[PDB]
């Protein structure tokens, strides 16, 4: 209703493949553009697809507090809102991930009335679970900002995911162009012996930037993280990952409250699934091929799609406009603005495809985009993961 | 050297538009795509972009494990792989979060020699920090699998941010093709009910999956959930978010340590950095220009980029060859190959560029593509001293 909005975006991690197509549409859409990236090639990637870009960045000082810098950044963005423009944030990785203007600009345009939206992106979180190639579900994933870890005393589980952000700047308030002196960093190695002992791992972690880098994945133990060469590796994009000292018991009184028990059974805590983490101390070797892997594979040979499997039975001009309308800012909001009339404007739909296109529900798109077979119908089917 | 890799990528959440660029490049690069998405619209998108695709979804079976379905997933992928293909497997979300099959593909390609890699994606915990307006950095976050949540008696914390993923599927062990009875879903309740109180809120998540939906954002208290009504409501996409019952305090030894108060104390720790986080309850009200924030707007008026910033400085030829790097995997690979000859044939680059190209040092190619100033440039030959953005979430830092 009210002229002027705020869409805040990320770019991901790494230099302009890592950006959703979403996030560049809004972009390109945008009748101005704020950035805070930390490659040339995303920056120059962003100037290209839109003509009235500002970088954020040229708001940072020496001795100039933070704080006041994301006040400064988010009132620029904010001010174009108020006279009425669609104004996009641009933040590297996702733009609510250990950032503050995005925030900041969200919840003054929201309070004043404006439409405000943040798009997802990809984090360096994401990228760590990709490159050390764990899952946060197994065993769990624990992520803090590393001052905020030390200061407010926030509690580690050593049967956990330990993910430390921001480990290059402990205790730090004011920008400097040169990098951060991270000279409080062994206060945060002392916790580290703490809660996990001397010769525990720590995983240095850097993602590529660049397409072609490979990503920094180098473990160490926490007494060799006082060496002042290695100390001297962690920046201000290094993330640690601390691994799971042990594995966590099951709880008798749930097994029972869950039926998981048929009279007594043995499904050990050390019984992994494979492939193990590998930068958890002391984990055995896990076989890939059991003989139940073996037998399953083995299953594939007289494999047919079940009864029950709903194959995709679309048509090119509902494939387009259900593209158009994930790719299309100004397309979506005319949908959304009237289903009806835009329904009946798009060319080659069926009766099915404008009518599902005119409610709008899941189930009528469903319907229209995939058979549902007879044995299914008589009773929006879902995969889950086993841990 | 040995022919075949396996590219497994995401299709993040919202239908299409939360795919990255260089995921679509993976697909449509692939000799072969094996695919797990739950929209018909990502389907179809996927079937457009290449010609070989198979939908992992046909193995899974009322009355079949999961972990045979998965067994049988991976194998399908490493197969493809060992016959020398570029194999892409594609799943919804961030392929690595939540999912088992991407895993065990991968760590086998991996052990026999195949160049094999994840690209990350948007995961529905991604959707819910951007939907509920909350940041991980403040006050921490702790996530888990709802069942082993409770089967493992994984701690909360009542200070920072809890997600529970898989709600709708508590002690569940068996696939249906007809959804899941949640019967179990008090079980879940019960703890939510010891660790934060029968009135402490829960938010009910679920990411809008088309482009035009809105997603669900409901709150409820713990007590609430035990209304069937409201636990009918709870499936299979749906994800629990429980915001903190407390702030917490600082630590004066730490706060000593890193020489964070010169005049002695302020005296607060609820004075929270704007804006506060509105699904915590009795959250006050917090201020978001106090005098110290008009007093740097006042600034804006005469702010000039100070002589330390780098103006971006590049060319079109540059530009362009980045962009295909990121955007065109088989070129990345030839660049990989031999970074010199790869250089000598991108047409118009200067020699700078060139020479940056060549090295492919990430320093050289920033210094190509940036003006640097001699500041900058003498702290970087004598660990990267580069100024870059950082949070803060500790107010009296
Ligand atoms: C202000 S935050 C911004 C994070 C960003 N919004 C995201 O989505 O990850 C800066 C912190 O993010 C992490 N980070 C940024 N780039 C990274 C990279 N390439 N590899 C690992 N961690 C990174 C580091 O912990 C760094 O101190
Ligand atoms: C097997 S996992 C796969 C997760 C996916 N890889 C991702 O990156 O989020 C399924 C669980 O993800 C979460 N999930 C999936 N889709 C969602 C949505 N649209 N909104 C909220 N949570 C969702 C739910 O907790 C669900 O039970």
């Amino acid at each position: 209703t009210k002229a002027g909005s705020l869409t805040i975006v990320g770019t991901g991690i790494e230099s302009i493949g890592q950006m959703t197509l979403q996030a560049l549409s809004y972009i390109e859409a945008a009748a101005k553009v704020f950035y805070c990236v930390i490659d040339p090639a995303t920056e120059a990637f962003i100037l290209t697809k839109n003509k009235n870009c500002v970088d954020l960045y040229q708001y940072y000082d020496n001795g100039k507090s933070a704080l006041n810098t994301y006040t400064q950044m988010s009132e620029l963005m904010v001010r174009e809102v108020r006279k009425g423009l669609d104004v996009v944030g641009v933040f590297y990785g996702h733009p609510g991930v250990f950032v503050n203007p995005s925030h900041r600009a969200l919840a003054i345009a929201k309070s004043e009335g404006y439409r405000a939206r943040m798009l997802p992106g990809v984090s360096a979180e994401d990228c760590l679970f990709a490159d050390l190639c764990i899952d946060p579900s197994n065993p769990g994933c624990l992520t803090y900002e590393a001052s905020d870890f030390l200061i407010r005393d926030r509690p580690v589980s050593i049967h956990s995911h330990l993910v430390l952000f921001q480990v290059g700047c402990v205790g730090i308030a004011d920008f400097n162009f040169t990098g951060f002196d991270n000279n409080k960093f062994g206060v945060l190695v002392d916790r580290l012996e703490q809660e996990y002992g001397a010769e525990h791992p720590v995983v240095h972690y850097i993602a590529a930037m660049m397409p072609h880098q490979d990503p920094v994945t180098d473990k160490y133990t926490v007494a060799q993280l006082r060496e002042p060469e290695i100390a001297k590796r962690v920046g201000g994009v290094s993330t640690f990952y601390i691994p799971p000292k042990a594995r966590k018991a099951s709880n008798l009184d749930i097994i029972r409250r869950l039926e998981l028990l048929p009279a007594g059974q043995v499904p050990d805590k050390k019984a992994r699934i494979y492939p193990a983490n590998q930068w958890e101390p002391d984990v055995p070797e896990v076989e890939p091929y059991r003989p139940s892997d073996q037998a399953a594979i083995a299953q594939l040979a007289d494999h047919a799609p079940p009864e029950q499997y709903q194959p995709l039975a679309t048509s090119k001009a509902m494939s387009d406009v259900m593209t158009k309308l994930a790719l299309d800012p100004k397309a979506l909001a005319d949908y959304k603005a009237d289903h009806r009339a835009f329904a009946q404007s798009v060319p080659d739909l069926t009766p099915q495809e404008r009518a599902a296109l005119e409610l709008g529900d899941s189930w009528a798109i469903r319907c229209a985009m995939k058979n549902m077979p007879s044995s299914l119908l008589d009773a929006n089917g879902f995969p889950w993961v086993i841990v």
